[PDB]
């Protein structure tokens, strides 16, 4: 997250932190995710495609720090890693960049809700907020595009939904952006998602309800003028989600 503020997991308690084990046994951060039910985390396929063995991944919930344990956290193995069959990678865009991880403890349990661990509701189908709506993003991704390190403390910021019309302009992303993606950005381009934030939540208020409107997917650089954050449009994937989680 470029700009924004530091936060803790109580302000985004559906946030899942996903890590990968190495043959070395070094364990490193991969991507965010969102808890949509006790046993299921939703994330982005591009995070996992190069390394698609489920045994390779660890999932934390209730975690506010990247390389230290948060009081109350839960650690899980990945029982099922479901990547979207129609996924693809352009030069920049990822299509169908959505993934599901079924989580289970060493002890066989899914997540137990608590003050630091809650699910996030899915949107109704084809039901997104109006353009210009303010939503929030959360992640352990880079604070500057050129940083080598990820931040140790979870971050969040606010971005505004951009219309497809505007995001499809050639000085924005042209064709790269499809109806299955949402664009979001700062009017001053001063705050944004970045590398390491992929898979994480774009959350908006609709109804009276915090709703997983988007999943961090791609962008041309970070907090760069005329280059919004691009997000998977969750409300265009409900049958895929339900089919793979029933
Ligand atoms: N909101 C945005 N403007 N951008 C992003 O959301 C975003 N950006 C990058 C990125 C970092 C530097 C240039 O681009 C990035 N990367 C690094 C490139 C390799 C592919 C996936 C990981 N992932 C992202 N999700």
């Amino acid at each position: 997250i470029i700009g924004g503020e530091f936060t803790t997991i109580e302000n985004q308690p559906w946030f899942a932190a996903i890590y990968r084990r190495h043959r070395g046994g070094s364990v490193t951060y991969v991507c965010g995710g969102s808890l949509i039910s006790p046993c299921w985390v939703i994330s982005a396929t591009h995070c996992f495609i190069d390394y698609p063995k489920k045994e390779d991944y660890i999932v934390y919930l209730g975690r506010s720090r990247l390389n230290s344990n948060t009081q109350g956290e839960m650690k899980f193995e990945v029982e099922n890693l479901i990547l979207h069959k129609d996924y693809s990678a352009d030069t920049l865009a990822h299509h169908n960049d959505i993934a599901l991880l079924k989580i289970r403890s060493k002890e066989g349990r899914c997540a137990q809700p608590s003050r630091t661990i809650q699910t996030i509701a899915l949107p109704s189908m084809y039901n997104d907020p109006q353009f210009g709506t303010s939503c929030e993003i959360t992640g352990f991704g880079k604070e500057q595009s050129t940083d080598y390190l990820y931040p140790e403390q979870l971050k969040m910021t606010v971005v505004k939904l951009i219309s497809h019309r505007e995001c499809q302009q050639p000085h924005y992303y042209g064709s790269e952006v499809t109806t299955k993606m949402l664009c979001a950005a700062d009017p001053q381009w001063k705050t944004d998602s970045c590398q390491g934030d992929s898979g994480g939540p774009l959350v908006c208020s609709l109804q009276g309800r915090m709703t997983l409107t988007g999943i961090v997917s791609w962008g041309r650089g970070c907090a760069l003028k005329d280059k919004p954050g691009v997000y998977t449009r969750v409300s265009h994937f409900l049958p895929w989600i339900r089919s793979h989680t029933k």
